[PDB]
């Protein structure tokens, strides 16, 4: 195609004009990798991000890795070409875990909030998690937010893995967000919203009516169809009750996300599009754990 | 050490006597990798397992990968050197997901029951999940049981990822097991057991008393301290209520697991120790999805 070749020509030009370097993950599209200056795994990209002299970094990759590069580059401009379950981990979880196991290091999988990396000793990617967790002196380790990875490491190193957030708790109401609220208005515009008390306080604010499980099965008579911010069972239950209800979230996870294409990279260099920002207070704190991971890996 | 060198000498001898090959994962201990005939990643090991002529395979690796090799080798003996959240996915989940999205392929992360691989089109490892999910013709994909991986793929391919088990549901009571019951007897021997109705029916059988959330906060007067098989909040709640309660599970995940050491490999060749078995009915079905993954990767 001539479209493709013209894009690459524009991308190469904008590189010099913006003074930009382009990093892409190994799982990105070939066309994106082609224009990328560096292509690698999560760790390689993290390490490459400490050695950038360009004023601008285009991070052709997933969000938390883009964020991780910005944390390594506070005085540069980090861009993610496209628009954007890691918000499960709260700082309180780390404090309660450090209270019971005070000599256990806090290890966070790279997919985590910067706010929580600020309370971690070291970060890991999937490929270095076992390597690093073995290396830590303690045989008791605090680890999150990825349960699967936590179980996996547990199984391979045999060490005592204390997961965060702790298991034995239901996190359904926490996985609702302000963006889930707005979607329930642009869509289902003629409808009022039910919100369980245990939801995000930000979510509680835009809540039309606020009811618990019993409050829902009673006040479900002030509209024809509702938008219920709770366990999905309660959608079928109100449905059977009053045949004259839509779940707050769709089945598909992170829908709306578009893969990063050659055009995305072009439009990002040209518009300085989608800039990754982290508060310096939290960034400079969270940065310690990331650099530690580079030291051990 | 001379202990080490004598072990390797015994391992090498037992190799010929049993007619065995030893496979080890890249994240295993160096000493284990040393005696291993083949060392690789999850995919490499899966592929290597279709090309074994030995009568015995020692799988120095995590359980679901050991299981995956047995599925590729029904007529051989597969051994895992040591004693043993994938049981979250049930077949019903796949049927309900295929009902709403009938033209969506069922993709399962390798860490899943064989019983569910029997209802899958293809399996993935972390390193090939994006590669393969992109390759599938459909833009709607059913994917589990690993939410993290599902979100990650969603973000990178932009496709519509329908997770299994579906989100918006609490799975606390399902993550209890018969082994969690037995642990609450060898430990806390002088105590009776509370079990929520929504637990495993196998778990329900060994349940002393069976009560719901309200039934628990009432019948908590027939012992001094209890073992509560429910959400951990209910442990602190009974605690505050009747100061005259222990969670059913410990904080640490998969504790008891021991890393595979040089001795484990020796003791496994010598005792034919810890044999991985999968029912041929289910194995020969589950095998299709694994071989498909090798074809696409
Ligand atoms: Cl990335
Ligand atoms: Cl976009
Ligand atoms: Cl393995
Ligand atoms: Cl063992």
């Amino acid at each position: 195609m001539e479209k493709v070749e013209e894009l690459k020509k524009e991308i190469e030009r904008l590189k010099k004009e913006r003074n930009a370097i382009i990093l892409a993950h190994n799982y990105q599209l070939p066309e994106v990798q082609d224009v990328a200056d560096f292509v690698g795994d999560s760790l390689e990209l993290a390490r490459k991000a400490t050695k950038v002299d360009a004023d601008v970094i285009v991070f052709a990759g997933v969000d938390f890795m883009a964020e991780t590069a910005k944390i390594l580059n506070p005085d540069k401009i980090v861009l993610i070409p496209n628009k954007r379950m890691a918000n499960m981990l709260k700082v309180k979880h780390i404090l309660e875990a450090k209270k019971k196991y005070p000599n256990a290091p806090v290890v966070l999988y790279v997919n985590s909030t910067a706010e929580t990396k600020a309370y971690a000793d070291v970060t890991v990617t999937s490929a270095n998690a076992v390597d690093i967790i073995r290396k830590l002196d303690s045989d008791v380790i605090i680890f999150g937010p990825d349960k699967n990875l936590a179980h996996y490491v547990a199984k391979v190193t045999g060490k005592t893995i204390i997961p965060i957030p702790p298991e034995g708790h239901c996190y359904v109401h926490k996985k609702f967000t302000i963006e889930d609220v707005e979607r329930a208005k642009k869509l289902h515009p003629n409808a009022k919203l039910m919100v369980h008390p245990e939801c995000n306080p930000e979510v509680q604010e835009h809540a039309d009516i606020i009811v618990s499980t019993g409050g829902m099965i009673r006040r479900a008579c002030e509209w024809d169809e509702w938008v219920v911010f709770t366990e999905r069972e309660m959608v079928y239950r109100l449905s059977k009750l009053y045949p004259n209800f839509y779940p707050a979230k769709e089945d598909a996870v992170c829908v709306g996300m578009k893969a990063i294409t050659l055009q995305h990279v072009y439009e990002s260099l040209r518009d300085m599009k989608y800039e990754v920002t982290v508060p310096e207070e939290i960034a400079e704190k969270a940065r310690k754990a990331i650099e530690r991971m580079l030291e051990m890996s």
